[PDB]
């Protein structure tokens, strides 16, 4: 029952926190979550998500109690908070560098250009574009960065950004694992929902069960491999 | 500014959840966090541990959004929830067993038997006793549990509770890192504050600069060595 039309995107000013994460950022640029990016809790979390694209508690409440982690407050979050490195934010970004060699932070449009460039002569983006991509990031970090951290667990992780994107910025049946390239950029580049150009909260709910099979196919398409220390250790808050 | 009179020790009842942690079992069968153990949120943990303990919020932040991982609610546990190994819970508790060979949960005299028999010819444990107990505690998961896990993380957690009773449990100036057999095994073996038997909440603050070196030197004494990947990896949730 939510009102999209009393929900407008509205760029953030230069004291509004924003985070590492498009999606929390997107709630927040239309008043999901609260527009100044603070004082945000799991619960806040769970309505936004449900609200803005009818994603579950299930996966909300996993990632954002590990959210959670990166303050030094009881039971909220700064989404700028989320950027610490090695709890979440990880190295092999999408649309952000790796913290040693640049900003882990904002939007960067020149490491979004694999994403953006990826399956070629469709208008979509889908399972196998997107584990194509997380491979090629990864071999860039891996290329570049001396520091460079990569495990099971961050893997898992991006891919299961990956299976976000495909899934919330869908033409709508989640389920086919592949979302408009026109969709996908906007909610990249401007941290928007893309309503003028047609996109449509999901009907479908996205849990647990219906990104599992996503994740677990991009992962296998991508050729990852162990290169490391592989222990899927967590920071498990700031200033330790 | 505590009313302890206000709150009195009531054993709990057979719906009452309670966990592997004699801190917060004890502030729960005082009423400092609900008697029924559940639905219990990191801002009631720094509160009761506050009042109960005047254990500061530095450690119960840290701690408790770590234990909130435990639970499949947004922002609360069941006090049974922290039972979930690998998270806080581990190998070579000092009052517990090991899950691998037996219940991690509950309170066993016979597992109690190291600690009640430490620092002979004394009235107080100290750090050259604790640190004793718990060299003695992982040569025993060592030898009986094919399975134990033993790391940094898992060492400094088991300090971290050492150094606890300790502080909260002496005689009231934590600082000196001893505290009256006759407090700690009342505080152990009944889950309760030993104020018959003359103990007074700390007047001192405990916190993280005051625990930090009881914590360094229990584990420097304690001829602490790793197992096997030395891997601080927790367990983010429950059901994985
Ligand atoms: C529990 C809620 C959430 C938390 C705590 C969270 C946290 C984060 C964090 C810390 C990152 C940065 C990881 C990195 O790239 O280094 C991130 C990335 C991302 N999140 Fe979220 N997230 C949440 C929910 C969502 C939702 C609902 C979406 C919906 C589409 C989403 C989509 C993404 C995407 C696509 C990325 C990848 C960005 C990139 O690689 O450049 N997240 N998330
Ligand atoms: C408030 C002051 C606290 C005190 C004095 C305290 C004290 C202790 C002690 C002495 C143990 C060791 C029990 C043993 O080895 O048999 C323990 C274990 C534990 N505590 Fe606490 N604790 C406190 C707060 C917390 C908090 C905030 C959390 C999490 C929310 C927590 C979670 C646990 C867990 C999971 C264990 C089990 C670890 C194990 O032995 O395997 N404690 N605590
Ligand atoms: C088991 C994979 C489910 C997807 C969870 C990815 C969300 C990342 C935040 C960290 C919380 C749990 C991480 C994980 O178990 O993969
Ligand atoms: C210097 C901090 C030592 C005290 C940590 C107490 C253990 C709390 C449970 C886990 C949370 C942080 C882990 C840790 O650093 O020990
Ligand atoms: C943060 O949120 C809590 C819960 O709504 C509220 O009590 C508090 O006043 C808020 N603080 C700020 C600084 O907005
Ligand atoms: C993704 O789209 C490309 C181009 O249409 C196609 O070749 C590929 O098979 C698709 N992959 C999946 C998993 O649908
Ligand atoms: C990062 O890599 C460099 C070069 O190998 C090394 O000097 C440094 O210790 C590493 N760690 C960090 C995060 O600085
Ligand atoms: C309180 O915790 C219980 C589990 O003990 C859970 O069912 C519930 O969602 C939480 N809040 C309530 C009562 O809705
Ligand atoms: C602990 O007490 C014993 C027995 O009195 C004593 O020998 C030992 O030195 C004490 N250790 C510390 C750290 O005070
Ligand atoms: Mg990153
Ligand atoms: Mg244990």
């Amino acid at each position: 029952a939510v009102d999209f039309s009393a929900h407008p995107w509205k760029a953030p000013g230069p004291n509004d926190s924003r985070g590492p994460c498009p999606g929390l950022n997107t709630l927040a640029n239309h008043g999901f979550l609260p527009r100044n990016g603070r004082n945000i809790s799991v619960p806040m979390i769970v309505k936004a998500g449900f609200e803005g694209y009818n994603v579950q508690s299930d996966i909300l409440i996993l990632a954002g109690k590990v959210g959670m982690l990166t303050s030094r407050e009881a039971d909220t979050i700064s989404l700028e908070d989320l950027k610490l490195h090695g709890t979440i934010e990880h190295d092999a970004s999408l649309s952000r560098e790796d913290v040693a060699i640049g900003d882990n932070l904002h939007f960067n449009e020149a490491i979004f250009t694999t994403l953006a460039n990826s399956n070629p002569g469709a208008d979509v983006y889908n399972i196998s574009s997107a584990a194509q991509v997380q491979h090629d990031r990864l071999a860039d970090s891996v290329a570049r960065n001396p520091n460079v951290t990569n495990t099971d667990l961050t893997a898992t992780i991006r891919s299961s950004e990956s299976a976000f994107y495909l899934t919330v910025m869908s033409a709508g049946d989640p389920l086919r694992g592949e979302a408009p390239k026109k969709f996908v950029n906007v909610f990249f580049q401007e941290e928007r929902m893309p309503i003028k150009e047609g996109w449509k909260r999901s009907t479908t709910p996205i849990n647990l069960p219906l990104l599992g099979p996503i994740i677990d196919r991009i992962t296998e398409l991508s050729d990852w491999k162990p290169t490391g220390d592989n222990c899927g250790a967590i920071v498990l808050g700031p200033g330790l």
